[PDB]
């Protein structure tokens, strides 16, 4: 058996195909086993509807998921990623900085 903590990166990323729109991303990498719950917050209130969840496994077995959604943030709300794993004895929260 082996157990791999997650790296979680939050991020925001224009597609370029359509650059006025902006999307929170949260990357959780490199972590088995694939049981995992990851959600995006705002003012620590999940965000229900996230387009897009993707995931894909590497050679060593090694699972990466990309989180990620439309949004249009401004000044006021806080965003963050909550991660729960089999490694984390309590939900890590990263919050979004505004500069990512």
């Amino acid at each position: 058996m082996i157990q791999r903590t997650p790296k979680i990166q939050v991020y925001s990323r224009h597609p370029a195909e359509n650059g006025k729109s902006n999307f929170l991303n949260c990357y959780v990498s490199g972590f088995h086993p694939s049981d995992i719950e990851v959600d995006l917050l705002k003012n620590g209130e999940r965000i229900e509807k996230v387009e897009h969840s993707d995931l894909s496994f590497s050679k060593d077995w090694s699972f990466y998921l990309l989180y990620y959604t439309e949004f249009t943030p401004t000044e006021k709300a806080e965003y963050a990623c909550r991660v729960n794993h089999v490694t984390l004895s309590q939900p890590k929260i990263v919050k979004w900085d505004r500069d990512m």
